[PDB]
């Protein structure tokens, strides 16, 4: 027992935000029973039903139930249009087809501003300092930030959830730790926006020791 | 069917003498046919009874909302205790169990950094002032603002996020009109954690 449950993912921000990227929705169904596993999939965009969707064959997992994938490719300027996605999923142990719908947040986009805050005075006491990135102003929160130096990743950087702010926008904060003696020695780091209130989706802004 | 879930206090409540810390059970899609609800409550098996029951709001959906509140010793939930609570019903198969107790491992002292408004900021009309809270643990925490002795209000917290080191930290933004800090007013960030001494810090900014 225990009917079969649906659950509908997005595309990652970055997908919607390069044409070279591949913009995806999913669409995945488990607790599929063995007296019952037949799963059909339709799908519809803004309630039009399409057919080009891409459905895995089931998995049986390790507690006996089937799991069942399927994945629409989706257009970027489709979703930045706001389209509604409807994965429909039907099992004949359902008492009716369940449907979930997707899409991006409703809303007028608004462009992030970035700003890059240097380590506190207090902090350059310690072997290792923080760099701050500010992005506030923006929707909706779909957003992708990430960070580098001379061209290059860093990696060891840390980004806050998107929070509402009280104007209906949303902030967020990221923050890159890098050893002090980098900082005193005049190296510019660089925090990367991409959001689709962006010219060309991107944005930089740049920082070191002044 | 009824689902049942059970809260922490609030962070600062468990750290003030004066304030008061409570765990919350709620009960949720509860039915008029079967809407008589139950609760148990015990503290590191030691069962105690000194818990208050509250009454079943029905919701928008012919479901009866009902929730319990056992008022908490604030050195007992700083020390670890398990809080179990047990809601007996008869729609209930069994009854349901369900723990709560707050998060293992070294209390580690919060650092705090206050930042100010980046210069290209400062052609907007209003500013960004912030507070940097980082490496401490566990992730209870509490940020107010304040200046000149009274709570400035206009102000959003980030959640806690688990840095690399396996400590918390998070951003305070506190926006003022750029006037405010062009004059030289004084800004206070402060920081309330169990690692602190006395529970809570200040931190200060000013244009300087
Ligand atoms: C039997 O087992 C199965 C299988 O489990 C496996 O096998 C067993 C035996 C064990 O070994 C187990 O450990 C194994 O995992 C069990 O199946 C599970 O069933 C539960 C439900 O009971 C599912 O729980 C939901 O999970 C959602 C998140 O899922 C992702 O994250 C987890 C890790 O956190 C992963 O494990 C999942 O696979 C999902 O991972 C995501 O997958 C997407 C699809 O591939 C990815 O997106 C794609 O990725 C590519 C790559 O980049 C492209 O980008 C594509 O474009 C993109 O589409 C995605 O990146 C990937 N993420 C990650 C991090 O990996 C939760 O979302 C969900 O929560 C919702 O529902 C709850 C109610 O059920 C509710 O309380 C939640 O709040 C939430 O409700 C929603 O909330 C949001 C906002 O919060 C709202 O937007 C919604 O409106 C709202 N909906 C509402 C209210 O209805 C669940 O927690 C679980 O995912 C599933 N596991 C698997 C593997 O499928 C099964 O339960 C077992 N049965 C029994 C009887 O025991
Ligand atoms: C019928 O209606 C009801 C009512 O909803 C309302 O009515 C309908 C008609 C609509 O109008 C709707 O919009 C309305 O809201 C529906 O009710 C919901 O039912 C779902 C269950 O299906 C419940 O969802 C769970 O929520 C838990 C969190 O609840 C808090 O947060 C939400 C907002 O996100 C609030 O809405 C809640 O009220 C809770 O808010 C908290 O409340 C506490 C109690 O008061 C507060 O604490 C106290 O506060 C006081 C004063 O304020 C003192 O300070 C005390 O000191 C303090 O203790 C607290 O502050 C407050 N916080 C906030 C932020 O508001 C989730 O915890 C839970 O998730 C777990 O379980 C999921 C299962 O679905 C699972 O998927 C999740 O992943 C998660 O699983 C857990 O994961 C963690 C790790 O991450 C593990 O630790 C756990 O082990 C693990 N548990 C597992 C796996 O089991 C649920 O999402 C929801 O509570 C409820 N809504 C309301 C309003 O009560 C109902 O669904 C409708 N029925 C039908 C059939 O449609």
């Amino acid at each position: 027992l225990g009917g079969p449950s649906v659950f509908l993912f997005p595309p990652k921000p970055k997908d919607t935000l390069m044409i070279s990227r591949t913009p995806e929705v999913t669409c995945v169904v488990v607790d599929v029973s063995h007296e019952d596993p037949e799963v059909k999939f339709n799908w519809y965009v803004d309630g039009v039903e399409v057919h080009n969707a891409k459905t895995k064959p089931r998995e049986e997992q390790y507690n006996s139930t089937y799991r069942v994938v399927s994945v629409l490719t989706v257009l970027h300027q489709d979703w930045l249009n706001g389209k509604e996605y409807k994965c429909k999923v039907s099992n004949k142990a359902l008492p009716a087809p369940i449907e979930k719908t997707i899409s991006k947040a409703k809303g007028q986009p608004r462009e992030p501003q970035v700003y890059t805050l240097p380590p506190s005075r207090d902090e350059l006491t310690k072997n290792q300092v923080s760099l701050t990135c500010l992005v506030k102003g923006f929707y909706p929160s779909d957003i992708a930030v990430e960070w580098e130096s001379n061209g290059q990743p860093e990696n060891n950087y840390k980004t806050t959830p998107p929070v509402l702010d009280s104007d209906g926008s949303f902030f967020l904060y990221s923050k890159l730790t890098v050893d002090k003696s980098r900082w005193q020695q005049g190296n510019v780091f660089s925090c990367s926006v991409m959001h689709e209130a962006l010219h060309n989706h991107y944005t930089q802004k740049s920082l070191s020791l002044s």
